[PDB]
């Protein structure tokens, strides 16, 4: 019809809602809304702030499809993407030996704080460890948090095309950061790597509203 979803359909790329004609209104006067199929593909699960044309695809969407609804001057078209979201090849084996050092550090750019632009490039590290997660600015420490229960880790859902290699990161109510990786595979490896920690700390931890 009028929209459609672009995009390599993979873990590392970008989806986005494009225009098919001229005549179709700005997507700044839309309003989307990108959703997973659950797990047992029985129904779509919406993916709560991912509110915009851009979603990049994180690794709780790698096998499933991936869908998009758009309202649009009182009209309304649903969208999917061509299959399902392809894993990140390697990714697997890389966040195992990942696992085996304990604390591991990367190199990020902050760009959000508490929902706030954070306009500065300072790198960061952001320290993946076995009972906590910290980010630092040299030698200060920015935020620390063990793994609970209210904590919250998943790709980025509301700023594209930076999104592939940004994540969300809520270390207590009010506590939250956009940061941003130097490549998408590191974003995605941080994102495992966390999970794969809190889950062994007897924490699921994941996204806003996420079905785990």
């Amino acid at each position: 019809l009028v929209y459609e979803i672009d995009g390599t359909e993979a873990l590392g790329s970008c989806l986005r809602v494009r225009p098919c004609s001229n005549d179709a209104p700005d997507l700044s006067k839309c309003t989307i809304q990108w959703y997973r199929s659950s797990s047992d593909g029985s129904k779509k699960e919406l993916i709560s702030g991912a509110t915009k044309s851009v979603y990049a695809p994180e690794p709780f969407d790698v096998g499933r499809v991936l869908h998009a609804d758009i309202i649009y001057d009182g009209h309304s078209l649903s969208l999917s993407t061509v299959g399902k979201i392809d894993p990140a090849a390697g990714l697997g084996s890389y966040v195992e030996a990942l696992v085996r050092k304990h604390d591991v550090d990367f190199n990020v750019v902050v760009t959000q704080m508490s929902g706030e632009d954070h306009t500065s490039e300072s790198i960061h590290l952001f320290h993946v460890g076995k009972m906590r997660i910290k980010l630092c600015k040299g030698k200060t420490v920015i935020a620390k948090e063990y793994y609970s229960s209210a904590m919250q880790l998943c790709g980025v859902r509301g700023g594209g095309n930076a999104a592939a290699q940004a994540l969300y990161w809520q270390a207590k109510k009010g506590v939250s950061f956009v940061i941003a990786f130097e490549s998408e595979r590191e974003r995605n490896a941080a994102i495992m790597l966390a999970r794969r920690f809190a889950c062994d700390c007897n924490v699921t931890l994941a996204g806003p509203e996420d079905r785990t």
